[PDB]
């Protein structure tokens, strides 16, 4: 993930211009190799046409170049790229929205599962660990970085996400499909045991716990679905064919013909086809947006930081359910204890942001005394 | 389903280029027959024009060819294809999202329905079997592969999805519509019996069970709706007419006229209309995306693997509710039992993915001492 | 509703081509009258130009024809049609999604409302009948077919949807607005009475019943809203003006001028403007998609089968709550009672659909022994 | 709101054509003034060019006219209008979806709050009145028609929406922001009092009441947000600039030059630029769609009928909670009491809508005896 | 936020025209600097071409100018701008929808947490303060204005949002990530303590409180996600490159060549390229829409008023939970106590908005006596 949110907080002069001076996650980094290949092919064709071809061969090549330049169209490519990239971006954000966060679940586990003794600690930690284990089980299934961190279940054991007993239990239950769903059954059964054992005081709290857990399960299932059901290969091939056919045609139709022939539009022979290179940057970068985002769990610069998410979730959830259980700051009257209309101060840098309340769009409507009188 | 997610994890050089070397689920496989027909017709027209037609007939055909090539437009076809294919893809993903998964339901059934005896096993298995039976009842209604697996209800009995008693009960209830809804009524009544019989301890657990079951019912109803309410036939015919009229026009307007006439744009007579073939690939593949996805429960390469889903759901749900009921791994203190800030290790291949936390876009804003002072 | 889902299960050769041989719900049926009018006007103009007009008049008409043919543009029409038809289709599917189904409600009513005696039967049947009565009350408000079936409330009484006592009660409550909401208040009060009377055992079951009922109410309210708040008339008039202005212009700009004048592009005088007719089919059918779908509760071929839905809902709901109440198939051990890994068989026609499980996109990643070692 | 749903029930001959004969909410009513201004300016320019300008001045004006007519483009205007109007229409429907309806809430209040005495009546009426008061408080904040009906809180008191005691309480709580949220706090506290006082029998019923109330609060907050957060002014100005620049250019580039000069495309001097007027109608009406819908709570013909909604909600909710409380029609066996397969009759006008059930797209698949045999 | 809702209530003559006379949040304010730079560069190029260049150099520059003007295309730029700006606007509204409001939570806290003594006041105030503290913690993480108001946690203490004890507790829990989640764990634990202490009477009320709190947590997490996961930098760079390449090309291709050469389209040498400036305004303002909205928590005119939201939320929530707890207006019979059909009056200015109820689109259908007869 490349974050530039702070750089575009305000619409300043050349706001998006400055973003052109970035390398990581940039268009240049993504398409420099393709551009080099295209440039080499273009100039190889130029040299062949200029030197190797004879007079009649050169005339044939010139006729071909005019014919090609006539057959270059940018409407269909723009249409297909726009629609396909819109789909890819929508799926990319949907895949982010299905990354599980244990925050709701950990708050419920910390509040509801009672006991400051070693049994209560163990129970809360085990429940939140089951949540985290399901999450990383799915993430290592779908993310190459997480997989490289945990290439086997024994790596999960060594990293503390799973205990040896849990690993043995998983081995016992082995089915010929992904076992990422098992920690949810474990969580449900352990929560039921906690309720029956008196650690959870009321069944409605148990229902809340299991509802949050099931929300996490639905998110992980959506992650699995996105990993499994790719965008149809035919659509991807169609957009790829459109782009690459356009630029294969450009390789010939954008050659600088010999000026002496004085063909229409070829009067001046510049060596560098600047507009064709700009079109390459535009269209191939538009395609590279999809190429990077189509699988957001790879290792691109703009792909999600799954390993950081795993680490943060583990730390935060364990802290929330273990150290923060029934550990509250002292409850004392606040600064506005007897202030009916609290007005927190503003700093010098923020005083300009003090605003009057918006009362509605009808507030300033003006009516006469006659207009405002109720009729019978 | 053709999965190429691992191949597009990163935006590598020619990432989408390599996908052009795939056959299953490919554009080539989908439109090779249509392309062969188009090619044969094009060259039949070419031979007729070149040999059969007389001088005046050839001049008439040339005038017709110019007139046709003038009347070929790619804006409306791109518009209609983009919108129609977007609709088809949206419905395709919506239909995936309505495939029922018993995972939430099976976790609840495993946790809440109590008893390790043969009655508890039977009750849990029967409930989850009712869920699975409703699912396959709808799937065999909407999926041709599942139907070919279970062409009759007796096949469901032979496959273990339904018992003979359940088959007799279904026959007793026969109405002149699809009976996929019956297992939900059965599930509700059996859950109520379990609660009244003491197997379910609290009515809120019963409400959770029935909420998950009703979610599954809503998904199955959406599957039925998508199977029943097709995209309006008029829209499909409109897009088909657009595409096929375009290429019928191309059959004449893209013929290579005799060079001796030296018509504008026909100076060089290549035999193969390469750009017209590229346009065929592009547009007809764009249409074939919709043709494949319009009914995602057929037998195309990219259609959903419904039979695998049925098998996996049966296995996983039965295991979850029967063997995993109150069968938990030993609960022991974890590796970070007294570690306030757990830091799971990284491998050599994944050390590069260790990241500092993103603290927010306002973290690095700089303010002077005067700026940060509160004003009265 | 015209269902062709089975015909497009697979992307076969000419899959959408075969759909051009359909009449019901087809483009031909929808626009043949408009096409006949357009054809008659076109040829009337042709005959007037060819016979009535004098030499100078013919020259003026030819200049007008060139001027018109120059002023024909297909970009704005495609834009507006695409956006407007997308909106219409979105609203069409939203209106389908708000058709109420009593399946969740009937399952809850069958399970929760207890008693096999005549009072329990009457209570369950009355509750589900209130649901069905609200549904048909709204449907006859919004659907012309349902209205033609039930043109008055006395027709509802004669058809069994409402009792004479309910009709009298509705008459007593008459307000100067649609009374489709009354059965929901009746349902709520009757459910409360059932709970207070001991027929519903716990208030959480009552909350479930009323939640499902309120979901149905929200759907019916959305149906009312779609019936009431039409797509803004100005937008519809704008799209209509675009289409009809385009083809009014075509009536003159697409006339076949006299060849002897040898105008550019008019060298050959074919009598039938085939491309203009194809454009008519395309654009007017695109508009007819919206014309058919703008009100999906009319009597078009592709409009919803509301009467069938009403009948099916009544039959299914009454059967579910009355005959299926606490009437379960015998609960016996299933075929996989002691089979840890059930494998339901495949038929000969379906053996090809047996698939190996997809384990995730990271499954086949390869790492060396050094790469997989945890670092300190 | 202009409702034409009944007029477009079926896709009849010239279905959208007849809608061109409507005045209220029409394109003509919306843009006749702008069209008159444009027409006057166009013909003023025509007269100036024809009479005032000298020969050299006329030649300069002709060169300018050709230059302008060359610089008129309809692609960007169509793009921006389509996207902007799509956004406006989406927000318009979202704003409708956030209009609060007390139907779910009034059903719950009627059912759950017990007591046929004057205290129960007062409690139910007060709760539903708090709901209605919150609704109109927000509506008069955002709707000009409702504001004109209730230009002050004393008008709310005189109209019966608020009591003098409630007005005094609101005055006591006055904060420098919109107070539309207060009735929700009142409702919550009154419901809690009713539960503690025994009028609400179980806390789960209280939770249902407050959930429905909070749904209404969320809708009212969304109404406030839409009133407050306008579509960014820059976007609106951009689309306005596009449209008006297009037609300012047309004012000169669409002038009829003197035929004697025989400029290309100006051979015939018709006085009325019919196509330019059609383009004006199309594009300016497309913009007027957004102009009307951008604030749907104004007083346009197609703006929402907020006053009717307020009146209907008050009447219906008071009737539902007061007169309909525990007032049910007599519960008697229905017409299909012992009819396992009820078949409500059809009228002569509706017999054509009797349909056979759709059994699924796989129903008619045919398989041989060999194909249907299970394999081991 | 620039609100112009009241100005566009009705579609009046020149409704959007008047919005062109606005400065704050306007296109002019956003792009005047870029326009000045573009104008200066354009006229520098003009002067160089007119004075510095020699005859042959001027001819070369003229050929270059024709070549450039030929290579200027507005289809791809419009496509990419439309799609990208649509994405930006969608994310902008989504980010507004995730701004937390404590209204549902404060109503629940006021109702459910009992006790008019100093302990009950303290408990309610502390809970709602935890909600507000979580909100501002996230807002100061994502909003530059809020950060400038609270550049440190000690500023939060000085402003009354946090107590010194809470600050010490936060310091104790410090992890190397954003700690905005801590107040939710605090809230959950304090609510559990209140329930165990008898201040919350039933666990279902506790479940309601925690559900509302968790909704707020989900909103704050979405705010964090939008702050962290920027729109992919490659997409932004692509759109920026498209726009700036277009106008860099215009800098040369839109120069006014010397009339004496009488080049096609350059007959008249006006000094000001008015259409190019209009295109600049259009396209660069379209881009500036995204530039302003890409981060809606900056300090642009149209960015959200986060500081006002924070202040209003604090004031309203404290008032709701402290002063409004069990403080209700006197409950007395309303004005329509015995009025079965209440009709609140209309004013003279609003009498025109009195409407008859819409009874449904099928109300006015006419049928004969034969048509309405049920058939057997
Ligand atoms: C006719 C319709 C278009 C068809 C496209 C034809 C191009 C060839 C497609 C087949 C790709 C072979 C992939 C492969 O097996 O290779 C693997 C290699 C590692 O990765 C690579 O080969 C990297 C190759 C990336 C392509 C070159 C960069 C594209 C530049 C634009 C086009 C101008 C150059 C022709
Ligand atoms: C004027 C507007 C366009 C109208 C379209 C005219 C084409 C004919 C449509 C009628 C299809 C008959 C379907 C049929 O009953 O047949 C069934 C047969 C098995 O399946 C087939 O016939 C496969 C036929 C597939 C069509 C040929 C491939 C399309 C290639 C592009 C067009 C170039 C060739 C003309
Ligand atoms: C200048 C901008 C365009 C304006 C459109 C002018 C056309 C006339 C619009 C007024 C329609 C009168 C509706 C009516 O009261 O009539 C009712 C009659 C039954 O239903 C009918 O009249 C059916 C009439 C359907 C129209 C003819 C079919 C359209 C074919 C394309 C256009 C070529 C023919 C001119
Ligand atoms: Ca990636
Ligand atoms: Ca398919
Ligand atoms: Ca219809
Ligand atoms: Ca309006
Ligand atoms: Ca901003
Ligand atoms: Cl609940």
């Amino acid at each position: 993930t490349i974050t530039y949110t702070s750089q575009v907080a305000n619409a300043r002069l050349g706001s998006f211009s400055r973003l052109l001076l970035c390398w990581r996650g940039s268009i240049y980094k993504l398409l420099y190799g393709e551009f080099l290949i295209f440039l080499l092919c273009y100039y190889i064709i130029r040299f062949i046409y200029r030197l190797a071809l004879t007079e009649e061969q050169q005339l044939m090549f010139e006729k071909l170049t005019l014919y090609c330049d006539s057959y270059i169209q940018l409407i269909p490519i723009s249409f297909v790229l726009g629609f396909y990239v819109t789909l890819v971006v929508t799926r990319w954000w949907n895949q982010y929205e299905n990354l599980p966060w244990p925050d709701r679940l950990m708050s419920l586990v910390s509040g509801f599962v009672e006991g400051k003794d070693e049994q209560g600690r163990l129970l809360r930690r085990t429940l939140i660990r089951y949540a985290n284990l399901g999450n990383v089980l799915i993430l290592r299934s779908v993310s190459t970085a997480v997989y490289k961190r945990f290439p086997s279940a024994q790596h999960l054991v060594q990293a503390g996400f799973m205990t040896p007993a849990e690993h043995k239990q998983l081995e016992k239950l082995s089915l010929p499909h992904n076992m990422f769903w098992v920690p949810w059954v474990w969580f449900a059964n352990l929560s039921m045991k906690a309720w029956l054992g008196g650690r959870i005081r009321d069944p409605i709290l148990l229902q809340s716990l299991l509802n949050e857990m099931n929300t996490l399960r639905t998110q992980c299932g959506h992650l699995y679905a996105y990993d499994w059901i790719s965008i149809p290969l035919v659509y991807t091939q169609v957009v790829t064919v459109a782009v690459y056919s356009f630029f294969l045609t450009c390789l010939v139709g954008r050659q600088f013909l010999n000026p002496a022939k004085a063909y229409p539009g070829h009067e001046l022979d510049l060596v560098v086809p600047v507009f064709t290179f700009l079109q390459f940057f535009f269209y191939v970068g538009w395609l590279k947006v999809a190429e990077q985002l189509i699988n957001p769990f790879g290792e691109d610069d703009d792909d999600f930081e799954t390993n950081w998410i795993v680490d943060r979730n583990l730390q935060v959830s364990l802290l929330a359910v273990d150290e923060m259980h029934q550990d509250l700051p002292r409850m004392e009257p606040d600064m506005y204890w007897n202030k009916p209309e609290p007005q927190p101060p503003y700093t010098a840098a923020s005083a300009q942001f003090r605003r009057a309340s918006f009362m509605g769009s009808t507030f300033n409507i003006s009516l006469n005394k006659e207009e405002m009188e109720f009729q019978p």
